[PDB]
């Protein structure tokens, strides 16, 4: 909840897939063949309102493999809409 790693599995796969699908739909790096997602796959709750503060959503920073090229995707989830979206797709970047 507070900067924690999530279980890689169908859930994470789906979000990484969605990230690649969005990226592919834009065509910014043409059309890549999503493979999987691997660590790190870190999530944090996202607030807004300020001052008083209020929960608004979450963010997910994960390393997605597509066409055997590893990219970092940052995804948002807005609580109220209850919908995710790609914040950014950086890379290719090698693992440490």
């Amino acid at each position: 909840g507070e900067w924690e790693i999530i279980d890689i599995g169908p859930f994470t796969q789906n979000l990484g897939k969605f990230a690649v699908d969005e990226e592919n739909k834009i065509g910014q790096y043409g059309r890549l063949t999503f493979n999987k997602v691997i660590r790190p796959c870190m999530k944090k709750t996202i607030y807004e309102n300020e001052g008083f503060r209020e929960i608004k959503g979450y963010e997910y920073q994960l390393y997605v493999y597509a066409s055997d090229k590893l990219f970092r995707a940052d995804i948002s989830e807005d609580y109220k809409t209850r919908g995710r979206k790609l914040l950014r797709f950086n890379g290719p970047v090698p693992p440490p």
